[PDB]
């Protein structure tokens, strides 16, 4: 029944050792490489207890009663559950309140109770948050005036005396229902994304966990583009391909774009994977936008030159500058620092850069993309992110490098942990040495 | 530079013979196999007016003067251009505005504006809706008066005298500034939900195309299964990594549950793929859930028996059952049908399979799961898909077969086009014949 024979009753993260239980998660794969390389295990029933602490607390230092959840990323923190996430995306059948006594329900698939009963923390599980046409067609409304009774009890035995409730985001027929029950509605994002931007100790290591098996993932896909890039029928597709096996191999999850191009496709950024036969001698870039093991954002970028001649100039000097723009604006990253003073440091891109460069110079990274966004200066907004970094933040930083017309762009991208006094880069994936200039 | 050298200025579908070109789409591993199976491929201008036309109708069939669209499913459908999909799924930085007079707008990543250029019908490219925490922080309410504003401008000019504005989903500060600007807020997936259940003759190409392409991949995931289920060490997530890469090798875009599971793990059905190291004489369950080729749907389901030995009787029997359930089903299937009929008159189950049984017996597919949802008797609501069966739909055939406290369960499916004089069974792939009682 152990699915470890070599490990007692439990794994090295404390989940039970056996092969047939519900919860899914790393798999044998994955933890032998992590082994092999030293890695902690995170604990994660401490790991779901400080999410739940803390979620909790956010919500009493703003006075809330309660806070309810449709974004399955969002219920991914709270009750760290999933049930088809990809579907429930797009699909919102699902829901969590937390209440400010620290009280959580979960409205489930009506058919798997059993998906989040391996969390304590979870109190209750019930059905009938499922919202919208398809589920439920032209009786929506009856149903939300249903749940949102359900909604109003829960909080009254819990959050006696309050009447503010944020939410993430609700289909209009469930802001309606909440409305009427008398609850003023807060902006739940808010709540989510400050909470989520500090990291515990036991998530910090399954991030390092899951940028490990990114990194193993990305290894793989790097090995099969210089194998056979150029060979007449290799797509696009091809190579991205092993990518997705490799994380899936390992119990990661999905991948969040297509941001993966060959040669002129590179330029414009943002084109996406597809059916494109690659060619010897051509720049490939792309972007893992990964959620990987224990479902951790691994997000990071790597542009590679693959041929038997060398990368032009131009393209040696453009990658020497992205990877100038991300070593010098990861060097601001401390403690206290102020986010829009990130934003008027940054290091300075070329002229000829600057039209087409990144969204944003840094970004968050948890469960996925998070809180805060880091603009370059002609993009900033004041007083959107006026906050001071905090220990245990993680920020993607990033550099998109392409001129406006030209035939190719750089992308690098590494993720960084804020410390108790500066930063550690967690990113540890090669440069290409042809386009470094070191080969 | 050709992608197809055997072929002019065209693909067979009549997008660009162009290896560089930004659109992506099916690959020539793709193509190539649908050329050898016999299959007409879809036009893709054809289908994309063809949308266009008949989500336009709908909004002018209920006197609404625009559909605005932040689903980026909605989104595929109105203009069939792709962005960053699972990302936008759970992050609202996209919107489609069609009006009344068929005027087309999308609001895109603000770096990518050019991803809807090759769809004509889509008369400008905009930035600038995308209302969330992440994307503004504090500013969200700034950006949603701008976006508003120009929303009811371009309502003013193409859809003159009309405050009736159909909406899918939209985050609250979106909401509270549409309102602000005069609209009245229509349910939106009342609008798409109707116009997508009917398919065109180019969308019913576009998803036999991608029907092959499943059964295809699926193929290589069975060849993987019984090549390797116990041999001590192949994982649920080993068999499912399969279907992720070969769906990618031909021009996939992602899998929207984890729904396959091995031995015990199928019974409660909904047991999430995992690290569980599958064993002979199991048996292992699976769902495809498939978003394939051409963007469109397959769902499809299917169980294995794997071992030496043979299927036990009530194994057998629960197949042979679940396989009955279907057909008789399907049976019921043509224009004129009463959607609560299929409900009234569906096939029974035996009783002890009646407790776990699927939450419905049937369902449209399109770009994702569809409107109708067809329920069992015991969980039907009056007056919720009070509609008849039209040509064109295309409803997917469930059945869900295992006993409370059982050690397996049988699912099956497929998915059957409603023809003008009854039905067509879109899907060819076999069912497991020691599990169905031959050999
Ligand atoms: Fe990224
Ligand atoms: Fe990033
Ligand atoms: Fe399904
Ligand atoms: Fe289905």
């Amino acid at each position: 029944r152990k699915i470890d024979p070599s490990r007692g009753a439990t794994l090295g993260d404390g989940t039970p050792n056996d092969n047939d239980r519900i919860e899914i998660g790393p798999t044998q794969l994955a933890f032998s490489e992590w082994a092999a390389a030293g890695l902690q295990l995170p604990n994660l029933d401490r790991m779901r207890e400080y999410r739940w602490k803390r979620l909790t607390q956010a919500i009493v230092d703003r006075g809330y009663g309660g806070l309810l959840m449709f974004d399955p990323l969002n219920i991914r923190y709270a009750t760290d559950s999933t049930n088809m996430q990809l579907w429930n995306t797009h699909n919102p059948f699902r829901a969590v309140l937390l209440c400010a006594d620290g009280y959580m329900v979960i409205w489930d698939y009506k058919n798997s109770p059993f998906l989040s009963k391996f969390n304590p923390l979870v109190r209750e599980q019930r059905s009938g948050a499922d919202l919208f046409y398809f589920d439920r067609g032209d009786k929506v409304d009856v149903q939300a005036d249903v749940f949102a009774n359900e909604v109003r009890v829960l909080m009254q035995d819990h959050a006696p005396g309050h009447t503010r409730l944020a939410v993430d985001k609700i289909m209009l027929h469930g802001l309606r229902a909440l409305e009427a029950q008398g609850f003023e509605i807060m902006e739940g994002e808010e709540v989510t994304e400050k909470t989520r931007a500090i990291k515990g100790p036991d998530e910090i290591l399954a991030m390092r966990c899951a940028s490990h098996a990114c990194e193993t993932a990305v290894a793989e896909m790097e090995k099969f583009a210089r194998a056979h890039v150029g060979d007449g029928k290799t797509s696009e597709d091809d190579i991205w391909a092993v990518l997705h096996a490799e994380n899936i191999k390992r119990g990661g999850e999905w991948i969040e774009t297509r941001l993966l191009a060959s040669g002129p496709r590179t330029n414009p950024w943002f084109q996406e994977c597809g059916p494109r036969i690659t060619q010897k001698n051509e720049i490939i870039a792309f972007d893992t936008d990964l959620i990987g093991s224990y479902g951790i954002c691994v997000d990071i970028s790597r542009t590679w030159w693959i041929g038997d001649q060398k990368p032009r100039p131009d393209m040696v000097y453009a990658m020497q500058h992205a990877h100038e723009h991300i070593m010098t604006n990861m060097e601001m990253l401390k403690p206290g620092v102020m986010i829009p003073d990130l934003t008027a440091n940054c290091h300075r891109l070329d002229d000829k850069f600057q039209a087409q460069k990144y969204g944003c110079l840094m970004h968050g990274v948890g469960l996925c993309n998070e809180w805060p966004l880091v603009a370059y200066p002609d993009k900033a907004v004041p007083g959107s992110y006026d906050y001071p970094l905090e220990p245990g933040m993680v920020l993607c930083v990033e550099a998109a490098v392409g001129e406006v017309g030209g035939d190719f762009s750089i992308k690098l991208e590494d993720q960084v942990l804020i410390t108790e006094d500066g930063y550690e880069n967690l990113t540890t994936y090669p440069f290409d040495a042809a386009l470094m200039g070191l080969a």
